């Protein structure tokens, strides 16, 4: 509700289905804790990551596992991961969509926060 | 229906709201005609452009209106429209969505083409 | 120097090569005159398409003949070409470079603007 | 020349000049071990970052200081930093330039990987 996270893909014009999202929150000691994870949906969106109660202001990390996506299809690519890594605010809008669109040797991602 | 336009703000994490498209069929004789307008809601989406009857297969043009854009937001830019050229092809998945990303100096556009 | 097309390739990673590209300007009339053409080069780069006598002000548009290239790849692509239009000069000479990073369903494009 | 970050300014249409980049290598141990960094020139490129006797196979993270680089242009950002991870030189030495494009709420990279 609070977070949600769209792939799509460049090669084929489409959602990017069945990719692994996982989410870290940025701890004390500057290590990476695990937050939430899941699987993107036959639409390409993972919802369900978190609520409001738990998704306090702090930096956090969502790595895209494109390798293994790319891999699935028989193609090469580049990166080990897409990582997005972001400080989330109280004061600008409630509900943040970090999206991602996946080539073999590029991505492109942005994030549409709103109210 | 088989036609959406989302357009979104790269500058500002948003929807690009009340942005003018255009979509144009090309002609026997090479010329672009008319097709289809409208303006970006809220959620920088652009539904009911056209019927599935009417979206035959050819070659379409979406001019995306970045220029205004910007300008209401007091942003000078580069492009005087951003343009999407097309062939809409009937073997392919039914519903076309294109998708576009803007910044003052660039843009970026993908299409999503499911069933 | 004016005016130069630099072109890249997503799937491969690598400089799009022999991509062709047309310019126009457009005229009084609002229709668009040819300018000048060419084609990308081993390095996904294209220069000398114009001087800066010829590249007045104006409204241009760059077409990147992308449909083509994936082809010419064994490669079935969403778009025809990439179209960029802009105002050129319009304060003055400028150096423009047009970029754009390629992929079948998709492209990004940008610009970069310099003054002599 | 074995490894080469280029970045642009999406905003400004111009190359984003003293852009801190930090490399990193992952260690057997399964850390990011610092491998090295630098800043952007007033061309937009960073060079000099390593050698080919240096820049053996491993896993790499090219880490670009995009909030440090807007809040510098007094800008309020979305991303802490853009992050390229990618494995270098499994098959044998390469040449690698990696690129983003900048908005303060996106960003794009891509890599251009050649054979000498
Ligand atoms: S909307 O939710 O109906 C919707 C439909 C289709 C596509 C989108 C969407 N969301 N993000 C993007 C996008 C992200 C990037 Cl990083 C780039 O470069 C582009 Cl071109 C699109 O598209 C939303
Ligand atoms: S080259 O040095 O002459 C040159 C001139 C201008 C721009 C480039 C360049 N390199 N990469 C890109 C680029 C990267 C991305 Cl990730 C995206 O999305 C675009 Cl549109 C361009 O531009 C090189």
């Amino acid at each position: 509700c609070p977070l949600m996270v769209k792939v799509l893909d460049a090669v084929r014009g489409s959602p990017a289905i069945n990719v692994a999202v996982h989410v870290f929150r940025k701890a004390a000691d500057d290590t990476w804790e695990p937050f939430a994870s899941g699987k993107t949906s036959e639409s390409g969106e993972l919802h369900g990551l978190t609520t409001e109660e738990e998704f306090v202001e702090g930096i956090y990390k969502v790595e895209i596992d494109t390798k293994s996506y790319w891999k699935a299809l028989g193609i090469s690519p580049f990166h080990e991961h897409a990582e997005v890594v972001f400080t989330a605010n109280d004061s600008g809008p409630r509900r943040y969509t970090i999206a991602a669109l996946l080539s073999p040797y590029s991505y492109s991602t942005t994030a549409v926060v709103t109210n």
